[PDB]
C-alpha cells in the first residue's frame, strides 16, 4: 500500500487531567517510569520499552482546556514521519487544520494538525538516534535509567476512536484522504441487549491501526455511555504490545493493575472446538482471564491474545496484547470484550 | 437578575458555507439586503431592521474550516457588552478559552471565546451611534440604503442549540457560570413515535434566550437526525422578532419563503377551548398555518404567535415570531412544531 | 505636486522619558493640557488647538527602550493618510520596514514603519469626522474640556531631523521615495566659529515640512553637540504654529516658558534696511526677542516670525512660529538662531 | 573575572547582502567551504576549522532589511553560553531588547537581543557534539566534508565596532553591564594627518574581545570614512586565529586573497631595536608584509603577528592573526595598520 505521508508508526501519546495526582498512579500501575522533565514547561516524560507517554500539566494551554472538558484523558497523539515539512505541507494542502504550539528558547517547533475531538496530531521526523525530541526539549532526571523495561510493554499496538452515530464514515475519510489508511475489516457486534458496529482502519506502514466504533440502532450500549462520560468523541482504549502476555500479566498484577472480570468457564471449554490445534495453554489463559482468537486454516495458525484493564481514566481503559501470526483483529475477542462491558452496565444499573 | 458581564442583547450572527452562492439566496428570501463589504476580508454584511447577519467567505480561516465540517451554517455569534475588556478578562478568569481573529490595518481587535461546536462567541462593546463596528471594519455600498426594513423582522429574538445526550447540563452550566443565565423553563415534548427534552435558558438582560434541545431515551427523532445531518452540535434554528406576523408572512411569501406544512383543521377548532378569549383572527392564522399559544388567566392574556420555515441551510431552519405579552415559550407551539417535523420524517422514509 | 500616499498633515507626536515626571511639566509650560488616558496602556493624551501629543510611559515597550537610550525625547510620529491599507501596502512594496505595535481588546490596529532613529512612523486614516483614534483607544477624563485652547498653538508646523555627516542625502531619499517629498530649499549657515548645512524637505500636502540638519566640515558646532547629547539621530526641535506670536509669547511667559537669549540691539536697528516696509511693530518684537524675516519684493511682503525656547528635553528645543504669507523658511532667522546657540556653547565652555 | 552569563566564546557570525553572488566569492577567497543548506530558509553554512559563517539570503526578513541599509555586511553575531534560558532572562532583566526570529517545523527557537546597529546577538547553549544547531536546523550537502580545514583559520579571535563620537562609552557600558566585559586597554593612535581612540574590551571567558573605535577630535580619518560608507555603526573587521600565519598567508595567496600594502623597509629595519631578541624570521615577515609586536621584558617574550586584507565587503575588512604568548593587542601594529589605511585615503583623494 502506498504511503504518501511516509508514516513510520506511533511516536508518543499525550495525557492531561484537571485533577493533580491522577495520572501518575495510573502510569505507575501500568509499568511506566518517569524519566525526564521538560526544560521550560510543566510536562513530564514516562517510558516503557519504546513507548513514550507525555504527562502535560502545563497551565493555561491547549492541554489544560482539553482536560477541563474531558477529565483525565488522551489529549494528543504523535505519528512518526520521514519528512515533517513535506508531510505537514501535504496535510494543509488536503484540508487539515493547523495547530500552533508555543515553545521556549532552543526547543523544537513541532508541527501539528487537529484530530479526534480537537486533540492535536503531531508529525515528528526526529526519532531514534542521534538526538530524539526528548534529548532537545527535555532534561533527563539525574541518575535514572533512561530506557526502562517495566512490565514488558514494547510499542503502542493500536488505539480506538469512539464516535457519534454517522461519524464512522467521517473518521474513515479523515484517515483515508490524509494518510491513505484503508478499511481492513468491518465488525457488527451484538451483546445480549445492545450492540455496536466498527471499522478497523489500517495505515499503510502496517503499524498504526485505529478501530472506529459507533453505537447500534438500538442505543443504550457502551459506545453511547462512553460518549456521555467523556463529554465528546475520544480515544476509548489504548493497546500496548508485549512479546509474552502471561508474563506481562504477572508483572502488572504485582504492581496494582486491575483487569476486567473474566469470561465464564464455558468460554474456555469451547476453545478447542473453535480453534482446533491452537496449541496454547488453556489452563494459563483461563486462570488469568485471557481471551484467545484468530484462525486455524489447514495447519496455518494465526492467533491473537488480548486482555483489558478496568476503566482507569474516566471511561478510558487500556489493553495488553500479544500477536502470534495475526496482524488483524478478532471477532470473538471483540464479542467477549463487548459482553464483559455490557454485564458491567447491568451491574451498575445503567442498562435495562 | 444580576448581570456581571453587562450583557446588552445579541449583536450579530455569522454564517459560512463550503459552496459559494448558497447563502445569498437564503438571506434574500427571508427579507435581508446586502449593505456593506468588509474592508480587507471576503465578508459581507446583510441587514434587516436591527438584525446584522455576517456572511463570511474568507478563505483559509476559522469560518472556512467550520463550513467544510458542518455545511451551510451559523459559525459565529456576538453578544453586546458594556465593557469588552472587563467582560473578556472575567471570562478568561472563569475558564473560557480565547479565540484569536486576525485583522488588517485600522480594523478593530474583536475579542472572542469558544462556544457551541467551536463557533466563536464575540464580546462587543461598540454599538449604537457614533461609529459601530461596521463603520470601522466595513465599507458601505455606494448609494444603498444603510438601514433596510425588508419584510419587517426587527431583532434576533432567540436561537437554539441542539446538543448530544447528556450535554444539556453542560451547555446550561456554560451559560450560568460565565454570564449568569438561568433555566426559565423545562419542556418534555412527545410526538407520535418520538420525543425530545429542552431547557429554555435566559440571560440576565431579558434579551438573549437559548433553548437547549436533546433527544429522548427512545431515539430516532428529529434532534438525532439534526446531529447526524449537521455533523455535530450547533444552532438548529434562529428566530426573528416581528411586530406583525401575518403582514410579515405575506411579505415573505411574495419573495419566495417556503413554510412548513400547516397543522390539520382540528388544531384550529380547539383554539377557543384552550385559550378562552384569545382575541386573534383564527381565519387569518389558519389560512397561513400560524401557531397560537400562551395563557388566559383571569382576563390576563399573554400570547405567542410562531411560524417556521422549511429547512433551508442543511438541517437549519428559521422562525418568525410575534410576542403579545408572553416573554417565554409555549408548550403547544413546541408540540405542533415537533409533530410537523415528525410527519416529515415519516414522509421521507427515515422514521419507522 | 503628486501625492501617492494620500498624505493629509501631521496626526500626532509621541514622547517618552526614562525619568518619571519630566515631560509633564514641560507640556504644561508650553500650554498643553492632559485630556484623556489610554484604555489599557500607561499612555496619556496632551492637547492644544489641533495638536495631539502622546505621552507614553508604557513599560517594556518600544517607547521605554527608546527613552533609555535617548533621554527625554520624541519617540514617535504619525502622518494622516487617506487609506491606511493602501498607504501601508505601498510603503512595504517600496522597502519600508514594518513595526508591530501590540493592542488590547477593541483597540485599533495602527500600522507603522520605522523612521528617524528607529522611532515609528504611523499611518492613520481615522481622524476628524465621527470617531477619531482617541475616541476608540482612549477614555477622556471626567468633565475636562476635550478641546482646550491653551496659549494659542494650533497645529504642528514642522519638525527637524539632526543627522550624521553624509546622512542628509539618506533621509531626503527616504521621504522622496516613500511619500514624494521634495527639497524646497538648501541652506549653508555660518556662525562665528562653526556652521551647518540643511535641506528643507516638503511633503506634497503643503503641510508636513522637515528640515534636515548636518554639521559643517569644521565640526565642533551645535548639530554635533546634539548628536552626542541625544545619543543618535533624532528630532531636534518641534515647531507649533500660532496666529499671533506676541499674544502667545505673553501667554507662554505667564505659565513659565524660558525663551532663548535675545539678539543684540544692532539686529533690530537693521530690520528696516533688510526688509523695507515690513510693517511689524519693532518695539514689540525687540522687547520679547522675536526674530523677523522673509521678503519685500515690489510691494509683496511675505513674512516669518519665529521664537525659540531654551532646551527643555535634554538637547531638544521647541519653536513658536507665525506665518504671514511666507510658507517656507528664512535664512536670517536660521542664522540668528544659530548664533544664539553658538554663544551658549561659548558660555558653557564647550566651544573654543 | 566573574562570568554571570556563562560565556564560552563566539558561536557564529552572520552575513547578508542586497546583491546576490557578492558574499560567496569572498568566503571562497578566505578559505571557507559551503557545507550545508538550511532546511526551510534560503540560508547556507560556510565553514573553516571551528569557524561557522552563516550566509543569510532569506527574503523579507531582518537580514534582508539590514542588508538594504548597510550593503554587504555582518548582520548577526552569536555568543556561546552555558544556559540560554538563564542568560536570555538575565539580559531582559538588565534592559536588553528582545529580537524574535521566525522558524519552521522542527527547528530550534534561538533567542537573541539587539546589538551593534540593530544586528541580533544570539545566545546559543547547544554546541559541540551530540547535536549542534546545524545538525537540527540545516541539511548537510550530500558527500561534502563536514569539517574542512581550508587555509588553517581556527576560530574567531576578535571583531571590532566602529562607533560615532561619544559612543565608545555607550558600547563599553553595554558589554560591561550585560556580560561583565572589562576595558583591558586604551589606545590613542595618531597617523600623519589624522588619528583615532580605542578601548579594547575583554569578555570574562578570555575568548571574546571587542576593540571599540572612534574618530579623533580632528576628524577626516578612517573611522569617520567607515561610518559614512557603512551607513552607521557596525563591525569594521573580523579577525581569525591561525597557528601559523606565514603558512596561512601562503595558502590564502594561492586562492585569491588581497592583502593591504606592506610597510616600508624602514619598519623592518627597526624591529630589533624595539623588540630585542624577538626570534622571528624577519626575512619571511618583511616579504609578506606581516606586522610584529608585543614585548621583550627580561627574557619573557610575548608576541603578536597580524596581517590585514584589503576592504572586501563595502568598508569591512578581515584580519589573520597569530598569538605567541600575547593575549592582548599591540600599539605598534595598530599604528602601522592606521598609517596604511591613512595612505590609502591620500591615494584615493579623500584626505587633504
Ligand atoms: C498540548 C496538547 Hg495535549
Ligand atoms: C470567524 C468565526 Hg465564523
Ligand atoms: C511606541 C512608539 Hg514611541
Ligand atoms: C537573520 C538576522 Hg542577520
Ligand atoms: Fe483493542
Ligand atoms: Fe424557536
Ligand atoms: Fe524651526
Ligand atoms: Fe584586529
Amino acid at each position: 500500500y502506498e504511503n504518501p505521508m511516509g508514516l513510520m508508526g506511533f511516536e508518543f501519546i499525550e495525557f492531561a487531567s484537571p485533577t493533580p495526582g491522577t495520572l501518575e498512579p495510573i502510569f505507575e500501575i501500568m509499568g511506566f517510569t518517569k524519566v525526564a522533565t521538560h526544560r521550560s514547561k510543566n510536562v513530564h516524560l514516562y517510558r516503557q520499552g519504546e513507548i513514550n507517554l507525555i504527562l502535560n500539566n502545563e497551565p493555561n494551554s491547549i492541554a489544560s482546556y482539553f482536560a477541563a472538558e474531558h477529565g483525565p484523558s488522551v489529549c494528543g497523539m504523535a505519528f512518526r514521519v520521514k519528512d515533517s515539512q513535506k508531510a505537514y505541507n501535504r496535510a494543509l494542502e488536503l484540508g487539515a487544520q493547523p495547530i500552533h504550539i508555543d515553545t521556549g528558547p532552543m526547543e523544537l517547533n513541532l508541527p501539528a494538525i487537529k484530530g479526534i475531538g480537537g486533540a492535536p496530531l503531531y508529525l515528528i521526523d526526529r526519532f531514534g538516534e542521534g538526538s530524539s525530541i526528548y534529548d532537545i526539549d527535555f532534561v533527563y532526571l539525574e541518575g535514572v535509567e533512561r530506557n526502562p523495561v517495566g512490565a514488558g510493554l514494547k510499542v503502542i499496538d493500536h488505539l480506538t476512536h469512539n464516535v457519534y452515530r454517522g461519524r464512522m464514515v467521517y473518521w474513515a475519510n479523515f484517515y483515508e484522504k490524509l494518510f491513505n489508511f484503508r478499511e481492513a475489516r468491518y465488525f457488527d457486534i451484538k451483546g445480549e441487549y445492545t450492540g455496536l458496529t466498527s471499522k478497523a482502519m489500517s495505515a499503510p506502514d502496517g503499524m498504526i491501526r485505529i478501530p472506529l466504533n459507533e453505537e447500534s440502532s438500538k442505543g443504550a450500549g457502551q459506545i453511547e455511555e462512553f460518549l456521555m462520560q467523556f463529554n465528546g468523541e475520544g480515544i476509548q482504549h489504548v493497546a500496548f504490545l508485549t512479546d509474552d502476555l502471561v508474563k506481562t500479566w504477572d508483572a502488572l498484577k504485582k504492581i496494582g493493575m486491575r483487569f476486567m472480570t473474566a469470561p465464564p468457564d464455558t468460554y474456555y471449554e469451547m476453545l478447542e472446538g473453535r480453534l482446533p490445534d491452537h496449541g496454547e495453554p488453556v489452563d494459563q489463559l483461563q486462570a488469568r482471564g485471557i481471551l484467545l482468537d484468530g484462525s486455524s486454516v489447514e495447519g496455518d495458525k494465526r492467533l491473537l491474545l488480548q486482555i483489558f484493564s478496568e476503566t482507569l481514566m474516566g471511561p478510558v481503559f487500556f489493553e495488553f496484547i500479544q500477536r502470534k501470526g495475526d496482524d488483524g483483529f478478532g471477532e470473538g475477542n471483540f464479542k467477549a470484550l463487548f459482553e464483559s462491558i455490557e454485564r458491567d452496565q447491568v451491574r451498575r444499573g445503567v442498562l435495562a
